């Protein structure tokens, strides 16, 4: 299986989410931000790389966040929490950036997959 790597920055309080622009059938809906890993790269390498790509930040990836979710028989989507070591995220591959706190995380219209991780994200900022 190929797997997709997702990020979860908490900072000062808020997690960041990161909308979408692409395919037409996830444009405008909300993701942990990351990607696939690249065979030869670990976990940490290839969500670093993503996130400073996508974002233009440097993180440090922690533990695992949630489970892993089946995207299909082919790859799998795992999230981990990350934290800021420098930069501030800004929107370079994604539509819009949000800083949210858990009261906001259930009302996010999430990309299905990652909507599993809602009471997770919840619990992380409660
Ligand atoms: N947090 C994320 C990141 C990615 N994906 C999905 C979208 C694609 O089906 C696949 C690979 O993502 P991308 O198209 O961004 O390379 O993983 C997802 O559901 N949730």
């Amino acid at each position: 299986k190929q797997i997709v790597v997702a990020g979860a920055l908490i900072s000062r309080g808020t997690l960041l989410v990161a909308q979408r622009d692409r395919p037409a059938e996830l444009a405008g809906l909300w993701e942990l931000p990351g990607g696939k890993v690249t065979p030869g790269e670990s976990d940490a390498d290839a969500l670093a790389r993503e996130l400073r790509e996508e974002l233009g930040v440097d993180v440090a990836v922690g533990e695992r966040l949630g489970a892993d979710v089946a995207l299909n028989d082919a790859m799998t989507l795992r999230a981990y929490r990350v934290t800021l070591r420098s930069g501030s995220p800004h929107p370079h591959d994604h539509r819009a950036l949000r800083w949210v706190g858990a009261d906001e995380i259930d009302g996010l219209a999430w990309v299905p997959a990652d909507r599993a991780w809602v009471p997770d994200l919840v619990a992380a900022l409660s």
